[PDB]
């Protein structure tokens, strides 16, 4: 099929130097879960090193393994956790797991026998998905990976923001508070890491001791953290192109192969399509996978069609398809079908 | 990108699939029932569903894509398969090495596959534009041309279908005008869901086909307008597991932009699901079934992850039921449907390959 996502290298490349320029970090994490955000897991990580990206982040244990099996040897870090039946398979592919409770360490030192676990402690300070939220807590945890040194290398620490790109950063400084009040005289790891886009975008020189790693996903992907409201958007570069060709012309209508099982959602219903440079309209509802655009005249079968990125003077951006929609940047790209055809540019 | 090691589940029923086919060839009268796999299955698994068709009684599998049908060889099986979308010319003699029956939409693309064919006689479905369909001829002239060239170049082809793609009285008409006193095929199809459980006795001549997709995954084509939704059985259950549980006091926010805040101390559960799933931001505050109570599902979801508001402490490992059955309850597609907006053939189609599949 003509349905494909066209990743830029040299864009992405940009973006990660960009980021560490701005928020003053020396090591980035490439959150990649989710389909790297519907840019392709394995495409993105193949060329992620050569980017300058330091290492990878993930959601779950077989996001991690996928990584792997398909010969990348980066640094791979598990976001979210994973069940402790487990910890035997994250040690032997070298992945720093993220453990939220000491009774998870507890049936994690049963287990993993001759093998070594790289941990990587959640501390929950505001968003209250995963991690500990009390002092005491973080300390057992801390002693229990000084006591079990065999299984166990205490080399992580962490805690996310719910709100560090919201123009509004009262809950920010709370949860920032929070953060330094847990950690205050407990013995830290190599790594302690705290931003994601927003918080190393506009919040760096906030946060002392843990702004040296960027664990970003959304502006290394070429979107803005607060879609140009808290900063710049004409200094990022979009990371891809997502384009198809007409599959049918009719006496002018167009078909083109991609409709809303593929990503292109019935909310984007209206929202013109570029082809050779201009501006087309939608003909009748989109479809599953199938959809039409009106042309201005004769075009053959095969002719490229421009869904988001540039086409003559005009530009489908990703900010205006939200705009046009109400499905946020990300929503928007991680809804594009894993199925669809992934290439690098 | 399937993951496995997680909880977060599609479970496919082979006995309501089973029941839904047997049903919808009872109503519409149909003998033949095609089963529309395209989109990974309208979401419920390309392969998955093609493994088990003819068991349930499917007589023939129906993808858009050229892709798609190749999968399903690929996978080792062996059945019918038509592709409803147009292929590009070039892949004309692969269409006919897999047996495929291939949608030809135009003289110029029969002309061009004429040229390339060689022993090969491809099998040739006729698509038809009776309205403002996507693909197909639009004259009698011209589809005349088209089964005038299959049947003196029938070394290469095989004229073996005819049809149109409905919504519907402009449409059955125009049908009926344009294949008019023409050389009908051996598969004269027309009846999609639609068509199938409320017109069937209107189509004489064309009624023999179910070409269906919705109403076989268990879902009312007007949902319960039209027609009964009680008579139909669901295919899937979503189910996931607790990954992390807490009590957390008042005025604390859950999730992104802190969009739920607690009112009183409060059991929160954590579920390995999100957006990157295919669990749409729209399904927010969604009641969710455990141990046969409605939990809601609080905060924005996020891409892998999202919170529940839990009546008391449960451990880790908690199975939750997102859509299907619990006690007293069942959470269907309409359910979702009415609280999101999302239709349910949109709701299904948007489940990523990230979320295991297996059939029960
Ligand atoms: C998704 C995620 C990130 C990256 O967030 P962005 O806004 O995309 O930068 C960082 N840390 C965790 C724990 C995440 O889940
Ligand atoms: C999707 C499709 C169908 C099945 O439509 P349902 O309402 O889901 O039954 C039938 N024919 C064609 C050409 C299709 O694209």
């Amino acid at each position: 099929r003509s349905t494909r996502i066209e990743f830029s290298k040299s864009s992405l490349a940009y973006n990660v130097q960009y980021t560490k320029q701005v928020s003053g970090a020396k090591t980035l994490w490439l959150a990649v879960k989710s389909n790297a955000y519907g840019h392709g897991l394995l495409q993105v990580s193949k060329i992620a090193r050569e980017c300058g990206v330091d290492g990878l982040a993930v959601s779950v244990l077989d996001e991690g393994i996928a990584i792997r099996q398909a010969g990348i040897d980066d640094f791979i870090l598990i976001l979210g956790p994973i069940d402790v039946k487990y910890a035997p398979i994250a040690s032997k592919y070298h992945f720093l797991t993220t453990v939220s409770s000491l009774d998870w360490l507890k049936s994690a030192d049963k287990i993993l026998g001759k093998e070594k676990l790289s941990v990587n402690l959640a501390v929950d300070t505001g968003m209250n998905r995963i991690g500990v939220r009390s002092k005491k807590d973080l300390k057992d945890e801390i002693e229990f990976l000084q006591e079990h040194s065999d299984h166990f290398s205490y080399d992580g620490i962490f805690t996310h923001f719910a709100s560090s790109d919201n123009p509004d950063d009262h809950y920010f400084q709370r949860q920032k508070n929070r953060w330094y009040e847990l950690i205050d005289g407990l013995i830290m790891p190599r790594y302690v890491h705290v931003m994601n886009s927003g918080a190393a975008m506009y919040h760096s020189k906030e946060l002392p001791g843990c702004n040296s790693i960027a664990r970003v996903g959304t502006v290394v992907y070429g979107v803005e953290p607060s879609e140009g409201v808290l900063g710049p958007i004409d200094k990022l570069k979009p990371v891809f192109e997502l384009k198809s060709a007409l599959t049918f012309v009719k006496k002018w209508i167009g078909t083109l192969p991609i409709g809303y099982g593929d990503g292109w959602l019935a909310e984007y219903q209206d929202f013109q399509l570029l082809i050779d440079g201009q501006k087309c309209r939608q003909v009748g509802q989109i479809a599953m996978d199938q959809m039409m655009v009106a042309l201005p005249h004769e075009y053959p079968i095969g002719t490229e069609v421009t869904l988001i990125g540039k086409s003559g003077k005009y530009e489908n951006t990703l900010y205006d398809l939200h705009k046009h929609s109400g499905v946020p940047p990300w929503k928007i790209t991680v809804a594009f079908s894993d199925r669809l055809k992934r290439m690098v540019v």
